[PDB]
């Protein structure tokens, strides 16, 4: 019947969706949620044989194992083992647009199992089956005996396997699809892969069991007294006898419980539920549930006899919460929220979309460590454990339904159709029914971008129908529609509109006060961070702090989906999109994390982690002022430690104990500081410190900090007096000086210095030269689909305006000798086909004392589009083990995303002055620097560098960070000016015109000395 | 002390080049025993009989963010007409110049002074490329205002009909001039934007035969 190109047909003989079941027959167990033996995992080595279509597959496989099979382990995705490729695309999808028909050639996925069932399970009750993750489609035999199938990859499908399995040995047979008319709702911007991914499983219920269980926490106007309603449903033989018992408990104290038999209130005419029953707890003063402080209580479901006989128990994590939207806010427990969220994928750079344990608690630990209380399950429901460990941990979640046809044209195509409401509504209403208990999920999510279509109207209003305690939101069609109690735009910008037709992204905070606007507003998607970006993240946190309905967003977001290769060496390499023969793709595109797909940190991270600190500060003379942004929790377990230290040098230092009050202040006046002796400005530095560990950190976590410059004292005292006096050498070639071991060579033929030595040895591999252009960053390239060319691009801009093409032309090159120094004037102007696009002067003074004082004074055509930086770069012919600077450090900081960084003193090994981005491009860069020491080299002024093994070139022409070669000597980029990198989104011009160097004449001066 | 700040020679050199004579200058404002600003320049006089000036400043981070940073001076010569090239014709500050256009303006000198009632700095026009007055000429990338009453003499007078012209001309070219703000004029209402606390400037003036 081809079942697999049906949008009428999700599934056959599938089990009704429910809560985490685990069918303990001992109370105690399920109180203290310890395993069940009622709950089998069929996890392991598994058989599976691959076919390029359905009707490949043999009807022997059927009742036999094939010879021809393999043994592989299960859950996975079988292109991380080689049988096929995972393919990347993001918008366009896999397979041709025919709904519901996919390609009569559909990889086909065979699996198979033996295993044993106990003849105590097949005597009594009921014995089913559960599949937490299918991609996408799938048909299921026991014993050779058809079974069912199953759509929908992101939840579990379930099946009664009672009447199919013989005490001993069974076999499943798994015949999973990897297109369906499912795939249609499943086009999200990901690696598309297939196979048993998630959890497989056997559970027991007894004949006469719990279906299905809600649990419900109302609250007063204080939240001093709490009512627990817990709904319990049945299925089975219906007796007087039967009662359901519901206890809760806080560690091992049962704070309440309620005992009753079945038979639920009159409803209707035809009178109530007899096969349900709800149970209501009064709890007095309850400990509140939230991301600052995850209080739970254990609540245990007991189905028994009137006389005490257990038939079974189920149970759950219970955290007393309310969300509700009031005057315009989202609440929390009545206080408004403020989401420092984060968009996280399912993703692992060897074992593809199968998630672990270690890697979703890591995952948690990171967030938090960063000051982020918020996930978005973009665009699917998650591993059932994910929801588990962030209500452990505490972390405001928002549930994704799986529906996602953004290659759809036009975007609502299919969620406008009724005829594919049906698939629709089941990937929206199994996802409440299996969540609904989680108190970590806050808000439920209808998909993403699939446009706006009535049926998101209709499973809108089906959720607020059934579970009216989370508010519902949708960005499709616009952000802002009848479907969404959330304005959720993604990569909205902070103050400039984007007039799109039909769904404009307006600036968040003119969003606001649109017309008749009321509701509160949340990004869903904001600040990707594609390869070196975020830039610009600190505008948004400013506005989320000013704007009381500006409520946050969820950064795009966690981690790269990068996936390892190996070399003919066997060595390992991140892979991107068309890395695999995989084609159409969209490239590095699937790559946009605040970490590396093996979870080592981008630059960016540390950015995200400062704006969203939890602790504001302002400073009046000696007097700190700390604000705290908590809203429930007082800072007891943080203590404040301070610094001021003059141009690097630690003059005084001190701690103070935290004590403030959710939303409250505290002033801490400091010590009275002694006035520096030296010259230079004193800069305080202050930080949070949380002396103990916790669930999610270690003892000494830093979680805030700020910076402030104090006093400065200008140096008013003349350098002593030059012993010699620079001697030169002129030739028709060069212009020689020398001062002892020192020398400097100006070739005269291009007007720049072409070598200089230290002693005995050159210093140079190439002359040192003017520098406009930078390896483009992802934000400079601004594709979101490798086959879109943007020409209004900055690269696209640079490199029709001939910025990388440009050559050098010597206008004037001269020597003068003075009193105590020799003077080299140069002009040169930079020209692209007649046009003159740059235009830089400079003066190199070399004195007695042996330094080199290079004044730039450069000019650029007011009509060329604004170039990249404005420095001057070159190779020096040595390698150092470490870098040493005074400026803004230790991590990579760029013009935009600079405010994490801290003026200092720096001191790394060469290799962490380079950003390893898969996608190489412009890295490293440290801003506001005032003295740089490689070397036997000292560089001083106020400039910005990076300093590598790798040039710009080489960044340029290189596609994988694995195909660099460190080149000979270290390349040196010093520039007076840099251009922002933006990030607001990386398929459009994103820099902020302040950060964009559009002056037309700037000016920068250098010392190079010896150290 | 901004108003009391005294200029204390650090250095002052002569060089002489192929084709010119360089003159180096370095001067620290202190009060108080505190540097306010620091003032490096040269000036390079060539064959042509220009006088390249190149200015680069030093403002302590932990003074307020000074109102000008320029020069001034009071030239001797009282031409009657005003000839620049940049924004104008009439009075304009960097928070109030988007009227103002550039192009080539040329008033009498009585119309480069504003009469507000309560005298202060005025007539003050920028983004200004070459300024024309008498036999001399300025070019760069300046802001200006000229007229016949000195800075100290506004300063010091509470009405417009007090004010007595001075001898000659007095000169000052900014190559930056804070905003003059006006949310309201109770309180400091100039934005951060228009607040000269970079810390470190750069400008370069051309004075020359006209
Ligand atoms: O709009 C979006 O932007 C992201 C770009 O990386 C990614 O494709 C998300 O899934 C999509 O919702
Ligand atoms: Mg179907
Ligand atoms: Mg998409
Ligand atoms: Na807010
Ligand atoms: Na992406
Ligand atoms: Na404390
Ligand atoms: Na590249
Ligand atoms: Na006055």
């Amino acid at each position: 019947r081809r079942d697999w190109e049906n949008p009428g047909v999700t599934q056959l003989n599938r089990l009704a969706a429910h809560p985490p079941f685990a069918s303990w027959r001992n109370s105690e167990e399920a109180r203290t949620d310890r395993p069940s033996q009622q709950l089998r995992s069929l996890n392991g080595e598994w058989r599976f044989a691959w076919f390029p279509a359905p009707e490949a597959v043999p009807e022997s496989w059927l009742e036999c194992d094939l010879p021809e099979a393999d043994t592989v382990v299960v859950p996975s995705n079988w292109q991380m083992h080689g049988y096929d490729a995972p393919i990347y695309t993001n918008v366009t999808y896999p397979i041709t647009v025919n709904p519901p028909f996919v390609p009569t050639e559909n990889p086909t996925g065979c699996y198979s199992l033996t295993f044993n069932v106990d003849e105590s399970w097949l005597q009594e009750g009921q014995t089913r089956i559960i599949f937490d993750g299918v991609n996408s489609a799938f048909h299921l035999w026991c014993n050779g005996r058809w079974v069912g199938y199953g759509q929908d990859s992101r939840l579990p499908s379930e099946f009664d396997l009672s009447a199919f399995l013989r005490a001993g040995e069974n076999r499943l047979a798994v015949m999973v699809l990897r297109w369906s008319d499912g795939s249609y709702l499943e086009d999200q911007d990901m690696w598309r892969m297939s196979g048993i991914f998630r959890d497989v499983s056997l559970l027991h219920k007894p004949t006469t069991q719990i279906s299905d269980f809600h649990v419900a926490t109302r609250f007063n106007d204080d939240f001093s007294r709490a009512v627990l309603e817990a709904e319990v449903q049945m299925c089975g033989e219906l007796r007087d006898y039967l009662r359901v018992t519901v206890s809760l408990w806080q560690g091992e104290t049962q704070v309440a419980s309620g005992t009753a038999p079945f038979g639920g209130e009159i409803i209707d005419e035809r009178g109530g539920y007899a096969d349900r029953v709800t149970l209501r707890l009064n709890v007095e003063n309850p400990k509140l549930w939230s991301a600052e402080i995850p209080n739970l209580y254990r609540a245990v479901v007991e189905l028994h006899t009137a006389d005490g006989t257990l038939i079974e128990a189920e149970a759950c994590d219970v955290g007393f919460r309310e969300v509700r939207i009031e005057n315009g806010l989202l609440l929390l427990n009545g206080k408004p929220l403020l989401i420092r969220g984060v968009n996280r994928h399912e993703h692992h750079p060897l074992h593809g979309q199968v998630m672990d344990e270690q890697t979703m608690v890591q995952d948690i630990l990171l967030m938090k460590q960063n000051n982020f209380n918020a996930v978005r399950c973009s665009h699917y429901p998650n591993h059932p454990l994910w929801y588990t460990l962030c209500d452990r941990y505490g972390l405001y979640v928002v549930d994704e339904a799986n529906i996602e046809t953004h290659g759809m044209v036009p975007m609502n195509r299919l969620t406008d159709d009724p005829r594919w409401l049906p698939a629709m509504s089941e990937r929206v209403t199994r996802m409440v029914q299996r969540d609904r208990n989680h108190p970590s999920v806050i808000i439920w999510s209808l998909g993403n971008e699939s446009g706006h279509g009535a049926n998101h109207d209709a499973l809108y209003r089906w959720i607020k129908s059934v579970d009216p305690s989370r508010p519902v939101q949708y960005e499709g069609g616009g952000a802002d529609t009848t479907a969404t109690d959330i304005i959720c735009p993604m990569y909205a910008r902070v103050d400039e509109d984007q007039p799109f037709p039909a769904v404009p992204k307006w600036s968040i905070k003119k969003w606001l006060s649109l017309p008749g606007e009321t509701r509160p507003l949340i990004l869903c998607e904001y600040a990707h961070a594609m390869g070196n970006s975020l830039g610009g993240f600190a505008k948004y946190w400013q506005a989320f702090r000013q704007y009381p309905r500006l409520q946050g967003g969820f950064v795009w977001d966690w981690v790269d989906q990068s996936l390892i290769k190996y070399d003919e060496n066997g060595n390992p390499w991140s892979a991107y999109g068309g890395d695999f023969g995989d084609t159409p793709n969209d490239a590095q595109f699937c790559m946009n994390g605040l970490v590396f797909a093996d979870r080592t940190p981008h630059p960016a991270l540390t950015e995200a982690k400062h704006q969203q600190q939890f602790f504001q500060f302002r400073l009046s003379g000696q007097t700190i002022e700390v604000t705290s942004e908590y809203l429930f929790r007082h800072s007891d377990n943080e203590l404040l430690h301070w610094m001021v230290a003059l141009d690097g040098k630690p003059l005084a230092s001190g701690e103070v104990p935290l004590d403030v009050a959710p939303q409250g202040k505290q002033l801490i006046e400091l010590p009275e500081l002694p006035q520096p002796e030296s010259a230079g400005q004193l800069w305080l530095t202050v930080r949070v410190v949380q002396p103990n560990a916790t669930a999610w950190s270690e003892a000494g976590h830093i979680s805030a900090w700020q910076q402030w410059r104090l006093a400065e004292n200008l140096s008013v005292t003349l350098p002593a007096a030059s012993h010699a006096i620079p001697h030169l050498t002129t030739s028709e070639m060069d212009f020689c000086i020398e001062l002892g071991n020192k020398r400097w060579q100006f070739n005269r033929q291009s007007g720049f210095l072409s070598q200089m030595w230290i002693g005995d040895k050159k210093q140079l591999l190439t002359p040192l030269r003017d520098q406009f252009t930078r390896a483009p960053l992802d934000n400079d390239i601004g594709v979101s689909e490798a086959t879109r060319i943007d020409p209004n691009a900055w690269v696209e801009r640079w490199k029709a305006a001939g910025h990388y093409q440009a050559e050098a032309a010597l206008l004037q090159c001269t020597a003068d000798t003075l009193a105590d120094a020799v003077l080299i004037t140069t002009a040169h102007a930079w020209q692209h086909q007649g046009k003159t696009l740059f235009i830089s002067r400079k003066t190199y003074r070399i004195d007695g004392s042996g330094q080199m004082a290079i004044t730039v004074d450069v000019e650029v055509a007011s009509d060329t589009p604004h170039p990249a930086r404005i420095g001057l770069n070159c190779q020096l012919a040595q390698v150092a083990e470490r870098v040493n600077w005074l400026g803004l450090g230790p991590q990579e900081n760029y013009p935009d995303r600079l405010t994490a960084a801290c003026f200092d003193r720096w001191d790394l090994p060469l290799s962490d002055m380079y950003t390893p981005y898969v996608f190489p491009s412009e890295n490293g860069l440290r801003c506001g620097t005032r003295e740089l020491n490689y070397g036997p080299h000292q560089w001083r002024g106020d400039f910005q560098f990076n300093i590598s093994r790798y040039s710009q070139q080489q960044l340029m022409e290189t596609s994988h960070r694995h195909l660099l070669h460190a080149e000979e000597g270290t390349w040196l980029n010093i520039d007076g000016f840099h251009m922002g990198i933006g990030g607001d989104d990386s398929w459009s011009p994103s820099v902020s015109a302040e950060f964009q160097l559009s002056a037309g004449r700037y000016h920068y001066q250098l010392v190079w000395c010896q150290k």
